[PDB]
């Protein structure tokens, strides 16, 4: 009793617009975003609760697989306005690409319902280009498209031809292939790894899917995971199909349509399906984490890794590089998951499914692919190969132990009963730390940063296999830089201070971090090793405190770990100063131990000082440093090391001074832990004075008139003695960290931070021009420089918040101070904003972050336009007037300059290809565009409120209307923003006004009003419906 009544609405409703088809593109978007309003809307909620859809999820071939469905197709098309063309295209497509008629019919109807969208994403016409050329302004990165643009009418006629329509249908077909795998991918995550506190309705939908579609009833003490686990072999078999399709285009399709643009789309589609298929299969295997997989699955899988060299046959082209890393990362991850090195080796030592070790067949299958991959040169296979070497190395042991008076068959088969060749792999992998750098790059790909290709949950659970690999090799490999920086990369994934959050996620997702404390092998061989070598080896311990402090904000049982390391540090490891050679004496216990004892007090940095007591037992680690057994406060000590480093005070008889690198890491580590302590302090059951205590301990054993915050202040002042152009890389990194520390301290000492900013050279004063304003120009925004300005904008923004939030701790400030500092911030912000036109960013994503945060900052000030009355001023009034007056009523050259970042944002939004991976990059871009649109809207509203008649921004936006009308076609997220802006624009101009539709053009106007005439049709969200109608009521005159 399973029908497609919901999956595919009746044909007449699709052609009239009464019912929009829930394309997999729409379904995937809602699931990737876990949007409450979309997923719990009746339309999409019924779609997901439907039994027919469920069978498609579990049987993915059926979605497009060809089959005899002529009767169903004829009944759906017979007896119902253009149906002749619809029925025609569906049959042509079904035969061309070998898909069943019903599936093809759905593709053709999606193209028909998205025809107004496809028209608006066409290259701009000659007229539109001229309009935006004037919007650019009088001035001369926002490099515009070429002059190949033609008349709008010419394009429309071409857009309606059978040839183009067929191309869009083919494009839609491939788009739905990608979006279906993606929707299932996101679906699995939504089901297995949703965050606690989920909304009631959303939780009901999650449980109803697990129970009805997978017989997974959470109300049971142990639910049945059978149907979920079958998703792995299901979608593993789909990965094989993608390999085949990528190597063979459709047979019957005509060469008219087999253009280079289609060949690439066909290839990228196959890779994308494989990645999301790998992501689905991995999450499925992960559900059964401790247990082994059926040996037949590995045998089948590694047989495919052999013929395709772990999918390298598909990823050989450079045009698929952005998809290659995601694929390689999950191929390596999913291979390691099945091998299960931890439970494999543990089974070899000690005595569900049977381990694949008991099947000499599978062991040969694996060894063939591994051997083939290494000899071929597959760099991505080293983590799998290195993992396979350690397994064979232990099998070689278990065989010799019994040679004194199933896998044995494999050892005798592959010349392993006796010597060596396996060791060649273990060396090629670790030679020059290759395998360790591979895992470090796969960590980022599977990371938490906004540059990760996959969602957090997939990355969190997947990085565990690379952690298990290091776990088992830790006892057999010495503690070195390569196997340690690799783990730190697996843990940190290049995260920064700004990525700290008290957001509670699924419990199982923090296992990679809690295993550093719960797993003996990792805890003793990595965590303790990092502690016992600090501060001689600075970074390893600093990163752990920085990472675990941010990851355990929500963990009660482990809330005192990092603080327990900073307070009450057990040991101290420093480079030995010859000046102490008279203050120790060996113990003569063991000739190898080399232990000793102190005979005189040692004064580091040689009131309240830091002294290592006489009679403290110690030990010399290497002769080519000493690990003293001395419990102390590494936080208090570090605070003093920063004070010394800031003052440039040499201490011949004391410990070594902080390196400039160590300095930046040190401050960043303090800012993170402080931020983590102030986040948990305001939570239920936390110590509300936790951050103050953290500052006091770091201020201990400092001069009486000096606390840790004074040191950071002095450090900033000292570095800005020169100008930013003269500073060095690591020095600029120190500034960034110091600004991140002010941000964390702002939450607990607002009066101190504000007090310092009033005399900070970075921003202008009533007597100084400001240092930041000097960095503007044509410089390049590379990592150290960008981190500085990014952190500066975020800090400036956080300050504006505290000024507005405070309606009445703050000792050391006044209204004059906040006013002047806020105004200087407004001036610095606008300078950074104007400079984004000329700076060279490492990546457009970097510019999207900066423009997002700067625009947000200036927006916070534009919102205070209501305070611009004589008897209603506030501390933000001057700052607000500086922004408002700079965008409203500026002269031409400045008007053009201040509009290009906005125009550049609109352009980047239209030329950025849609994607189902890299969700973080996509979100950031949307936040950028939404900021620009909202910022422009409030400026127009503020102009109307303040009486400003002549507004260049009004003219700038009309000439950019051709871009605004196309944004909702590029991404539905922009529909409501664009409509609220166009409404504000029309309303403000109305007070013979300009014609919105006159600027768009006859053709664009028609398709735009068509898109907007959907009125959030598929979902029917109230807030979206009201926005649409206020727009129609204000813009479209009956």
């Amino acid at each position: 009793t399973l029908t497609d009544r919901t999956y595919l609405p009746p044909l007449e409703d699709c052609l009239t617009g009464r019912t929009v088809i829930l394309s997999w593109r729409l379904v995937a978007s809602a699931l990737e975003d876990a949007d409450l309003a979309r997923l719990t809307s009746p339309a999409l909620s019924t779609f997901l609760r439907d039994g027919f859809v469920h069978e498609l999820l579990k049987h993915p071939a059926r979605v497009f697989e060809p089959k005899d469905l002529k009767q169903e197709f004829e009944t759906k098309t017979s007896s119902i306005p253009g149906v002749d063309t619809i029925k025609k295209d569906a049959l042509w497509l079904a035969d061309a690409v070998a898909i069943n008629q019903v599936a093809a019919l759905r593709i053709v109807l999606i193209e028909y319902q998205t025809r107004a969208h496809s028209h608006l994403v066409l290259p701009l016409s000659t007229q539109d280009v001229a309009n935006i050329q004037e919007a650019a302004g009088v001035g001369d990165l926002s490099l515009l498209n070429p002059a190949s643009a033609v008349d709008a009418e010419t394009m429309w006629c071409d857009f309606e031809t059978e040839a183009r329509r067929r191309e869009r249908i083919l494009a839609t077909y491939l788009s739905e292939r990608r979006s279906f795998t993606a929707a299932v991918d996101a679906l699995v995550t939504f089901l297995l790894h949703s965050a606690p506190g989920q909304h009631k309705d959303l939780d009901s939908l999650r449980r109803a899917l697990l129970k009805d579609a997978f017989a997974f009833d959470e109300d049971l003490d142990v639910p049945d995971r059978s149907k979920l686990l079958t998703m792995a072999p299901t979608y593993m078999n789909l990965v094989e199909d993608c390999i085949a399709r990528a190597q063979a285009l459709p047979a019957k399709l005509g060469e008219s349509f087999k253009t280079e643009a289609f060949e690439l789309d066909w290839l990228r589609t196959a890779i994308t399906e494989a990645v999301h298929s790998l992501s689905i299969a991995f999450q499925a295997l992960d559900l059964d984490t401790p247990y082994f997989a059926p040996h037949e699955l590995l045998s089948e899988w590694f047989e495919l890794m052999n013929s395709s060299l772990f999918l390298e046959s598909i990823l050989g082209f450079e045009v698929v590089a952005d998809l290659a890393m995601p694929a390689r990362s999950l191929v390596s991850a999913i291979c390691l998951k099945m091998l299960n090195i931890d439970r494999t080796i543990q089974f070899l030592h000690d005595f569900g499914e049977e381990p694949y070790l008991l099947s000499s067949q599978t062991l040969n299958k694996i060894h063939t692919a591994v051997t083939n991959a290494v000899n071929s040169g597959v760099a991505a296979s080293l983590p799998v190969a290195f993992a396979w070497s350690l397994i064979v190395h232990q099998m070689h042991l278990g065989y010799q132990e019994r040679a004194e008076r199933p896998y044995d068959d494999f050892l005798r088969e592959q010349r392993l009963d006796n010597d060596a060749p396996v060791e060649q792999i273990a060396m090629l992998a670790t030679s020059r730390g290759q395998v360790y750098q591979v895992m470090s790059e796969m960590a980022l790909c599977l990371g938490t940063t906004h540059e990760a290709a996959f969602r957090p949950a997939v990355g969190a659970r997947a990085r565990l296999v690379f952690q298990d690999l290091l776990k088992r090799s830790a006892y057999l490999i010495p503690y070195q830089d390569e196997p340690v920086f690799s783990l730190l990369a697996i843990l940190a994934t290049g995260r920064q201070y700004w990525d700290v959050t008290d957001a509670l996620s699924a419990s199982s997702l923090n296992q990679v971090y809690t295993d550093m404390l719960d797993d003996e092998t990792l805890f003793t061989q990595f965590t303790m090793q990092a502690i016992n070598r600090f501060p001689y080896e600075f970074n390893p311990f600093s990163v752990l405190c920085r990472v675990l402090a941010a990851a355990l904000i929500t963990n009660k049982d482990k809330a005192d770990v990092v603080t327990g390391w900073l307070w009450r540090t057990p040991t101290l490891t420093v480079d030995w100063n010859p000046a102490w050679d008279r203050s120790y004496e060996l113990c003569f216990e063991d000739e190898n131990t080399n232990s000793f004892r102190l005979t005189r007090d040692v004064d580091l940095f040689g009131e309240e000082r830091f002294i290592i007591p006489e009679g403290t037992l110690g030990r010399f680690v290497t002769d080519v440093t000493a690990r003293l057994e001395f419990e102390h406060s590494a936080l208090a000590l570090l605070g003093k090391r920063l004070e010394v480093k800031a003052a440039e005070e040499i201490c011949d008889s004391g410990m070594a001074p902080l390196d400039v690198d160590e300095q930046a890491e040190a401050v960043a580590m303090l800012a993170t832990v402080l931020r983590a302590e102030s986040l948990k302090s305001t939570a239920k059951g936390g110590d509300p004075e936790a951050p103050l205590k953290f500052l006091k301990e770091a201020s201990r054993l400092l001069p009486h008139n000096k606390d840790i915050l004074t040191v950071i202040s002095d450090t900033i002042d000292g570095l800005v003695e020169k100008e930013l152009l003269e500073l060095d890389g690591p020095q600029i990194a120190v500034l960034a960290s110091c600004l991140q520390f002010l941000h964390a301290a702002l939450a607990v000492c607002p009066g101190r931070v504000w007090a310092y900013m009033s005399r900070c050279a970075l921003i202008a004063g009533d007597a100084r021009p400001g240092r930041l304003s000097r960095i503007t120009g044509s410089l390049d925004m590379y990592a150290e420089r960008f981190d500085l300005l990014s952190s500066a904008v975020k800090l400036f923004a956080a300050l504006i918040d505290s000024a507005a939030c405070s309606a009445v701790p703050w000792l050391g400030t006044s209204e004059k101070i906040l006013s002047r500092v806020a105004l200087a911030i407004a001036q610095a912000a606008l300078d950074v904003y104007e400079s984004t036109t000329t700076w060279r960013f490492r990546s457009e994503l970097d510019r999207s972050i900066l423009v997002r945060d700067v625009v947000g900052l200036m927006h916070k000030l534009v919102v205070h336009a209501h305070t611009l009355s004589s008897h209603l001023t506030s501390t933000l009034s001057p700052a607000a007037a500086h922004i408002i007056s700079s965008f409203l009523t500026p002269p031409p050259s400045a008007s053009s300059l201040r509009f290009q970042p906005l125009l550049g944002t609109l352009l980047v939004a239209l030329i950025t290809p849609r994607a189902t991976l890299y969700p973080g990059q996509s979100r950031i871009l949307a936040e950028r565009v939404t900021s620009v649109l909202a910022f422009c809207t409030s400026l127009l509203r503020a102009a109307d409120f303040l009486g400003q008649t002549h507004i260049p921004l009004q003219t700038h936006l009309f000439q950019s209307a051709c871009l605004l009308a196309r944004l909702p076609a590029a991404n539905a997220v922009y529909r409501a923003p664009v409509l609220e802006l166009l409404r504000a624009l029309v309303e403000v101009a109305g007070r013979e006004p300009p014609s919105l539709l006159g600027y768009l053009g006859s053709h664009a106007a028609r398709s735009f009003i068509s898109l907007v005439e959907g009125i959030d049709k598929p979902f029917g969200r109230v807030e979206h419906a009201v926005v649409t109608w206020r727009f129609f009521a204000a813009v479209i005159r009956n």
